[PDB]
């Protein structure tokens, strides 16, 4: 009961006590809010997903979130915004996909000097982004973040002495697709790992851990998360994909976050609103497709581009039907409340 | 006279029939509206017209179409602007675009699975950019089928299994260029052409069909686009283009369309307006050459991004000039049209 | 006395004098106003850089910035901005770096042609990018000669007969740097340097006399010049960057821009503004390696897009910080003057 939705009343509970306890609040709210989550539990949980996937990981991402709280309570950003994440999860995963992508081993201490640095930009790129974005009422889902990393390894790239990236390459030959040695295990098991690599994690206890984070919050969220990740997975069967690339969750993550963001975060979930969903995943699945070959001649991983560009055309799409309702920006709290505010309205 | 202009009567006329014969009005009104036509019979002349270049192109162009005006009519937008075929083209685009860049043979009848679905995206992408565009009283050209094809042909590329598409590879040669050897018909033949380019289309009758649809409705628009086509040739003449490519019309296709555009249509015609046109075309040209050198490096074809951007530039400058007059976007029906409002006003 | 400032009672003694001095000034103004000088003296010893530097390329430029400013006349500009040169620097840079990314031998005329041309989008380009960033109240700092010339270098290419352009190609190998070889000398040549290649100069000399009219106009704005070239250097060595890279200047002159912009220009100085124009510059720094990589893949220059956009982000970045004032548009003359205002408010 005090453990689901938003921990209304945790965060009441907490707005008077120590301010280091505020601040862990924050940064486990931050954790969570990747996946449009504002819980604290949910946070921990995934943290400790993370610490499954890989400790360097869950370091270079801690450090990013903090750093980001940091920099936006140094730069006089909302209060309300920080205390709830939303200046966070910027950080975390610019700290843990540079760590990702890093063509050093673990534990390569001298990344937490560009990881700051590019932390430290992602509460400007959301205020800058805010100037805008505030005017048609959208969200920066994750704009800042995919700037932030993008420029971070275009700059440095695969042959940076210092900070080297891994190699990304287009693709050059067509693949060799032969439909008798498709692993049902395997192609279940890459819906939990879609879930994970949202966060940039391939282990399918992640991604199971990460599940576990969303039921706590919202059951809506969870279930939007795995049919997300399974529509990703029929995308990538759809335009033939090689097996051993759609087992990695590569083709998934893009779409989980998709569905759960137009699935009963920011529409109110109808069965129409619903299939609205299911047809912006399908859309980012294969804008993630383009988004990647295309950013793989230069080198570049393709992030969480077509995601954030899919939702926000989805939400920027207007219909004279009634029951696609898009909720205000400031009353978007979980699918289950928005359900609720919805119905009232 | 009941066939010129937007063929008004025969829209009144038909607004009471059966809603079968109204949405083969919407078909065809979204057939011509690819060149800013709102006239049923030049929609069939150019269906003609793509029947002589080639039936298969003409089947997936169509099913675009359809599929585009059903999305659009689903979702429920502007029924004004689906009956005047605004929501036809891109589709239409859409569907011709991807029959022209595959590798597959003609009558690929898989092609129409990913034609259909990147079909139904035009609506939606109109729909979002329509909420920005619509602050500055701007249209959507074709910004909805280029978005959705450059994803697309990203998206499968030239390797994809199921739907391959053609190698789009960047110029990595100085072209040797002797002068002697200009064709004085095959030039002259490039004028056709590059109208017909704007569906695709290479063969010279299906441009100058496409001219006599143009006719039809505005003479006005079919002038404009003869002198669009004429000044992509000598810019493409003019950067020392090789021969083979400025016979192809690849040259020119943007230019018809920002000259259409520029031209008399949102802006009134006056000779002010027909030099910015001029001017409007020849920076297009040299915009397109621009993108088509950059997508190519990705393998992806150009499109008319050039003509979406250069019209889109060139209706956002604001001069003081009282001849440079930029119509209401409700007010443009065609050129003739545009100008006796222009001349009331 | 006189000189200093914006030179405003020259202003007013040439409001009433003969047309062709008038215009005189508007093109001094306009070569002056690349590093946001708003000053005839400061242009004609910039000029004299520039003459040191490549009177071929002084000869570009000029012809640039006088095309761009007739260009600005015709289409009925606001007065007041030509005269200020906010309608001449966009061609000034145009010119210079087209003869400076050019193939070909010095004097080849030819590229006259193409200059005057792109020149004449440079007005149309500020037009149409005012008609949006007014809505944010924020300037158009060099996107206008950013897309002309990117458009210009990826229509001719390396490979173009008429107007072939330098080869740029990305990056390949793992550098070879051993940090014993450093020269102190060529380290703090490269801060004139830097300044120097706002105009595609690397004449130390030449980055001196910029110097001297950064001066002559605003002490504040060569202090910030000097301090963002040296900033650009400390990111440089930071993510390992050649040194035969580094003293070539490529890695400060976006950082010269964006310190010149942030630290007293558009924001009032104080030393929370002096952090935020290092902070700023150091992302610029950054960003500029991102972009160079990335448009090295199409063989097109950098250019000053990472200058633009990390401006323009820190300008739409909002802060609760009374000490980080953004002064109003209309307003910015020169930091002295801008402090004073800002004192007064």
């Amino acid at each position: 009961g005090y453990l689901t939705g938003d921990m209304k009343e945790y965060r009441i509970w907490l707005k008077d006590k120590h301010l280091a306890l505020q601040f862990i609040d924050w940064v486990l709210r931050g954790t969570a809010q990747v996946m449009f989550i504002n819980n604290p539990l949910s946070g921990l949980i995934i943290f400790i997903g993370l610490l499954i996937q890989n400790p360097w990981w869950t370091i270079t991402g801690g450090l990013g979130t903090v750093v980001s709280t940091l920099t936006a309570l140094a730069l006089g950003q909302d209060r309300s915004a920080i205390a709830s994440g939303l200046h966070g999860y910027n950080g975390m995963l610019v700290g843990l996909l540079m760590a990702v992508f890093s063509e050093k081993l673990d534990y390569y201490w001298w990344l937490l000097f560009p990881v700051t640095f590019t932390a430290m930009s992602c509460p400007v790129l959301s205020s800058a982004l805010n100037s805008i974005f505030s005017k048609w009422d959208l969200p920066v889902f994750t704009l800042p973040f995919n700037i932030a990393v993008t420029l971070y390894l275009a700059a440095t790239g695969h042959y940076n002495l210092f900070f080297p990236t891994t190699l990304v390459e287009p693709v050059s030959s067509v693949p060799n697709i032969t439909w008798t040695e498709m692993e049902m295990p395997l192609l279940l098991q890459a819906i939990p790992v879609g879930v994970g690599q949202v966060y940039g994690c391939d282990n399918p206890w992640t991604g199971g851990v990460f599940l576990v984070a969303l039921f706590i919050s919202s059951p809506l969220i969870c279930l939007h998360a795995a049919i997300g990740s399974i529509v990703g997975l029929l995308a990538a069967l759809s335009v033939a994909t090689p097996f051993e690339t759609i087992y990695t969750g590569l083709w998934s993550y893009n779409c989980v976050l998709s569905c759960i963001a137009i699935g009963g975060m920011f529409y109110a979930l109808t069965w129409q609103t619903h299939l609205l969903a299911l047809i912006c995943a399908l859309f980012c699945a294969y804008m993630e497709a383009a988004i990647s070959n295309i950013m793989s001649v230069v080198g570049v991983p393709p992030g969480t581009w077509a995601f954030c560009l899919a939702t926000i055309i989805f939400l920027l799409l207007t219909t004279n039907n009634p029951a696609i309702f898009r909720l205000p920006l400031s009353k978007v709290t979980y699918p289950e409340a928005n359900r609720i505010y919805y119905l009232t309205v």
